[PDB]
């Protein structure tokens, strides 16, 4: 299914890592990113 892979996913998405670096968030954080 789709789920965060890193425990810091929220820590990175809350900083905009998905808005800024979605290339590695989509591969680690799905919900935190626009994947779920």
């Amino acid at each position: 299914v789709c789920e965060d892979l890193n425990a810091h996913c929220e820590m990175w998405q809350q900083l905009g890592h998905c808005q800024y670096s979605p290339k590695y968030m989509g591969h680690y954080c799905k919900k935190a990113c626009g994947l779920c």
